[PDB]
């Protein structure tokens, strides 16, 4: 009895508590399963958006059909059509959803461009979803188990801001002053708050989100279990075998738990799993190169194979270029500050390879096949002279106007020469071909043509371009000493191939037969974007409306 529940929802990432939420409100008993002493893994330190296109809430007119075009050109035949007709079908829904029904609350960034403006379909901004400032005053104690925001996230590492409120201070768009007032304003005069907490009170981005679903569950009194691992499946049947169950290990021991409706994996991926990602990633490959937090480890993953799960995709992870800062467990991840004009990424011949502007997906992929060529492109080398510097954040560095160098970071977060030559012979790279790469952007900045890989030719590079910097906002002289470097890993935010799924999230045996009972979603899933990225949101849109959905099958089951 009182280990048995209709659904067991394994990890408290964001599709795994929205898939408990909708579980609950369809009117089945939810227990959710959570391995660490925090709950919202990865989400909670992400941006929180998610990618909905033809929601309710957008500007401009987009359409069920053009969204199909965009997914189907995209994810060239990789994805069961179904799933990509049941994403759009779903994922307005499960936002309207939210809106309708939690204090979390999102809404459209209406400038945001769809990451790929070449294919049909393509949108200019307002696909991508992002939460509202969401009260962890509302969680009361437990605010306490909240994975907590990148200090990176936060204004002047203290204030929770919007991608919205943000992008303004990044493009360097008038008013920014006013924001950057409002933030610390909010913050420092938060008095009752201020004195028992010196986090903000008020979260932003993926924090939100984690939030405020972990609100949602508190409001229906919807169990998290912390500090208990999922260690394996529970089945019955002699020809096809259905989940009836898990085994924990909760207080230290093994616990046996029923499902009598389902089990949902969303216990994200392997990343931290360095056996898994030489099984299945390119070489070279580490864990300490990635952007996540510490446990997906690919536990559900290994398990549900055991049983006869099918897995697709598994060599492809959600790639980013990343940062090492000393004494931070994960890498900072370069998802915007590369569109910035004055930085060039080089290869150990000094060659640029990828256009700077690249989504981070491509991006990664771009490191891995320039190095089968070179032998020298992971990690990779970003260059920016001290104009760049000054002006510009990258990762961990914000702004020299408002941050000198650090001198314990010198030669780990950063190297600085006085010529490009001396810079150059610090960091392995080849000084003639890096000055090679710094002449041509010097003529490429002056007529705004990036003759080699277009950086800045379309709206999406362009978003974090600087607005100031003219004919193109992506591209800059680089002539000013002192140099910087910054060594590039292949990073990532999560794998993103995992158990294959159908249009209702069920998991698949070999035979495309569902393995009744099993549910999976987020990345423990295999992409339903295939080895592609449509925008903002690619990862969690897909984990919240395949979490919707499977809550969904679960009570249409009856
Ligand atoms: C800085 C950053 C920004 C990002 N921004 C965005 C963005 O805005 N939008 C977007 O789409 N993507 C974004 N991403 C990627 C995104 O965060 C992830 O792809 C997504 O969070 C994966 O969700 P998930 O639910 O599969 O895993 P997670 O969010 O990581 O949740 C999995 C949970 O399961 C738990 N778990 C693991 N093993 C077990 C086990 N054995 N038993 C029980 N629990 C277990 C984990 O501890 C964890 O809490 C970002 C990533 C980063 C690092
Ligand atoms: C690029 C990104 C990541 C993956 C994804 O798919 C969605 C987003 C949008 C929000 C940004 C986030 C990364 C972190 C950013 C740059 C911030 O610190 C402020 C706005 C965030
Ligand atoms: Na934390």
């Amino acid at each position: 009895e009182t280990n048995t529940y209709d659904v067991i929802v394994v990890g408290s990432g964001a599709g795994a508590m929205l898939a408990a939420a909708r579980a609950h409100d369809l009117g089945l008993s939810v227990l959710v399963v959570e391995k660490s002493d925090k709950y919202g893994g990865t989400s909670a330190v992400s941006g929180g958006a998610v990618w909905i296109p033809n929601n309710s809430q957008m500007q401009i007119k987009d359409s069920f059909d053009e969204a199909l075009t965009y997914l189907k050109a995209a994810t060239q035949g990789l994805v069961a059509e179904d799933r990509l007709l049941a994403y759009l079908e779903s994922a307005p829904q499960m936002v309207e959803y939210i809106n309708a029904n939690m204090t979390l609350q999102y809404f459209p960034c209406h400038r945001y461009p769809d990451y790929y403006q070449h294919l049909p379909g393509a949108k200019p901004g307002g696909r991508t979803m992002e939460p509202m400032l969401f009260d962890a005053a509302l969680l009361g104690d437990e605010f306490a188990n909240l994975r907590m925001a990148y200090t990176g996230t936060l204004l002047m590492g203290k204030a929770s801001m919007t991608a919205t409120e943000a992008h303004v201070m990044l493009a360097k768009e008038p008013g920014w002053m006013l924001q950057v007032i409002k933030s610390l304003g909010r913050y420092y005069l938060d008095l009752p708050w201020r004195l028992k907490s010196r986090h903000d009170r008020k979260r932003g981005l993926g924090n939100a989100m984690a939030a405020g679903l972990r609100h949602a569950l508190l409001e229906r009194k919807v169990p998290l279990w912390l500090n208990t691992p999922f260690e394996s499946l529970i089945t019955e049947g002699a020809e096809n075998k259905r989940v009836t169950g898990i085994v924990v290990k909760r207080n230290g021991q093994t616990l046996q738990l029923t499902a009598r409706r389902g089990v949902v994996l969303g216990a994200g991926g392997f990343e931290r799993n360095q056996q898994m990602r030489e099984q299945y990633l390119p070489k070279p490959t580490n864990a300490a190169w990635s952007a996540t937090p510490p446990h997906n480890t690919g536990d559900t993953i290994r398990a549900a194979m055991d049983i006869g799960a099918r897995a697709e995709l598994m060599d492809w992870a959600w790639w980013v270029p990343s940062i090492h800062v000393p004494g931070e467990a994960a890498q900072t991840g370069l998802f915007a500050e590369r569109n910035l004009p004055g930085c060039i990424v080089v290869n150990g011949k000094g060659q640029r390879f990828i256009n700077e502007a690249s989504p981070y997906l491509e991006f990664g992929a771009a490191m891995y096949e320039n190095h089968a060529r070179s032998g020298s492109a992971v990690p990779a080398w970003l260059i920016f002279d001290g104009k760049f510097r000054y002006n510009y954040p990258m990762g961990p560095l914000m702004p020299g106007q408002i941050q000198p160098d650090r001198k314990a970071w010198l030669g780990k977060v950063y190297w600085r020469d006085d010529t490009l030559e001396g810079l150059a012979k610090q960091i392995g790279v080849d000084a003639a071909g890096l000055k090679q790469s710094v002449e041509l952007n010097n003529q490429y900045a002056q007529d705004g043509k990036d003759r080699e890989f277009d950086k800045g030719g379309n709206v999406f590079d362009r978003y974090y371009g600087d607005y100031n910097v003219k004919p193109n906002p992506c591209l800059a002289p680089i002539g000013k000493p002192p140099y910087y470097a910054m060594r590039v890993d292949a990073g990532d935010i999560g794998t993103k191939g995992g158990l294959l799924t159908d249009k209702d999230a069920r998991v698949l045996d070999e035979s495309d037969r569902p393995i009744e009972g099993l549910y999976c979603i987020g990345n423990n899933s295999a992409s339903v974007m295939g080895k592609a990225y449509p925008g903002a949101g690619g990862t969690l849109g897909p984990a919240m409306t395949f979490g919707f959905r499977a809550a969904n099958h679960i009570a249409a089951s009856k």
